């Protein structure tokens, strides 16, 4: 039987192979074996990103900012997810936080925040 441990880092790898559903099913078993790990939720969301799934996106990410408030992809991915839903100052606001995180915690994704914020304040602006 395979580790909690062992069907994330499967997950993440069929996740690189564009293999969505099969990726999030591997996340759906490593929280049957403990559900109280953010990241598999967290993973799991950008999963259902992938495949349309807004609803099922949001209530990860949900799931994931209970068990870690502190999760830069938590509310990166769900900024992006309402930013898909058109919800765009909820998107925005969730994309600042994910940067002052990110920025809190010294991680590295290179103009990746900025650059969404950007796309998700021109998309609100060319809608209003
Ligand atoms: C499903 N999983 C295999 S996963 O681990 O969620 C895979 C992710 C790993 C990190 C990079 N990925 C990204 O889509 C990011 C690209 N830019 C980001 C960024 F600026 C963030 F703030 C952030 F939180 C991110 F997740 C990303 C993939």
């Amino acid at each position: 039987s395979p580790s909690a441990q062992e069907l994330k880092e499967q997950g993440n790898r069929l996740f690189v192979g564009r293999k969505y559903p099969e990726a999030a099913a591997c996340y759906g078993r490593a929280i049957t074996r403990n559900p109280l790990v953010a990241v598999y939720y967290t993973n799991r969301a950008l999963c259902y990103l992938k495949m349309q799934q807004h609803e099922q996106a949001l209530a990860d990410c949900r799931r994931a900012l209970e068990l870690d408030g502190q999760s830069v992809k938590a509310h990166f991915f769900l900024g992006q997810c309402q930013l898909e839903m058109e919800s765009y100052d909820e998107a925005i606001a969730n994309l600042q936080r994910a940067y002052s995180l990110a920025k809190e915690q010294r991680l590295n994704f290179g103009d990746d925040i900025p650059s969404a914020l950007r796309i998700a304040k021109k998309k609100r602006w060319n809608s209003i």
